[PDB]
């Protein structure tokens, strides 16, 4: 069956945007701050926010498919010298919303931050329907960030 | 040759199978001793989505479809700390063959207190976890957690 | 027929699945390539190859446009009254992925799970050069004693 066929072909084929800013100078504060909002100003050097990021209405969005999303943010950057309590948060917006937070202290030298997840996005769902909001805030002190890769996938 | 069952066969291979349960508006004590996590959200009534068929309310453990298809699992907890805890942690531990502890720490540079654990799990046909299931035990450091809104999902 | 049979291959996982049980292996406080350090070990169950190259010691992937999941569940120690502690390990790429896993004295268990995925593209970077895995302890060494790591594409 060459439709079911296709149509097994089409679900199985990654979609992504996958957007990296090498040489960039970010702060990202310590209040809240819409992260597509903050990248979308910025040229990219690879890769484009489209279609997965949204720089009209600043938000996530996904296709309209009962299909996973991955999500993995990988910032390369600093906290000022000194800093020892500090953590990097980023929230989605939802039906319930998700914090993800990576905290690290004194023991760890370095600042470079991976925050990874997935989003099982439902047909119809809210996902699907209003996109997600990311909101962005450096605890501790402002981060300082030079190069930024996002993906999003499904 | 077998066209049509291997296509039926790939339309199951690429289906999701799910278990997405939304526990809204309660109010929850995950405490600082380890707890069956199975057995603490069975207590309460979804708001939405079914433990069934990944969660074993008889049993109180995690249980997966006998396939080699990797399961992809969240837990995001709205919820708080008592005012003024500092040093604090979420850990979820899963038995295994190799058992699994996630953590989630902050400290007090961080002042949300809601939480965000994700992982996978690569499930072999008739592998430890297809065989026996996971139990998942969840504690609090720090201080007692108070959960005000739970969403947990297993999907494969 | 072709398709269907394509669609078979696309679908099927390729994984290493390596464990490694009653070590007791120090994870140093010093960059560390993690291949290196596992290929010196026996192990218990699963082999390193296709995904971890033990000539470079680098993890390596299918030249497929498709995504690539990773973990590392590592069972050990820290020495006792270590409160500030993290266990940390960077991927090279295009742009290097460091993933951390800290803690503090507010919990006592020391087990670490590390886990992520790479947007594997054909003919990308991780398709051409493979990554250097670069684990490090933080606080103090790690002493681990059951290491379970995977990939997956
Ligand atoms: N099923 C939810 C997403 C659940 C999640 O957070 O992964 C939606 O479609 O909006
Ligand atoms: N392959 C193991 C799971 C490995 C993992 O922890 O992801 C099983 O089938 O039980
Ligand atoms: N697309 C990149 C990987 C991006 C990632 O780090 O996930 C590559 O093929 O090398």
């Amino acid at each position: 069956g060459s439709s079911r066929i296709s149509a097994l072909e089409y679900a199985t084929t990654r979609k992504k945007s996958e957007v990296v800013y090498s040489g960039v100078s970010v702060t990202i504060p310590t209040a809240p701050t819409n992260l597509v909002s903050l990248l979308k100003t910025l040229t990219p050097s690879s890769g484009t926010l489209a279609p997965f990021f949204d720089t009209v209405n600043n938000k996530m969005v996904v296709f309209n498919e009962n299909k996973t999303l991955f999500f993995k943010l990988s910032i390369v950057g600093t906290w000022p010298s000194g800093t020892a309590n500090r953590s990097m948060q980023l929230t989605f917006s939802g039906s319930v919303p998700d914090t993800l937070v990576s905290s690290r202290n004194s023991a760890t030298t370095t600042d470079n931050i991976l925050l990874a997840t997935f989003f099982s996005v439902d047909k119809d769902g809210f996902l699907a329907t209003n996109g997600s909001t990311l909101t962005i805030q450096s605890n501790g002190a402002a981060f300082t960030a030079t190069t930024i890769k996002i993906i999003a996938e499904q």
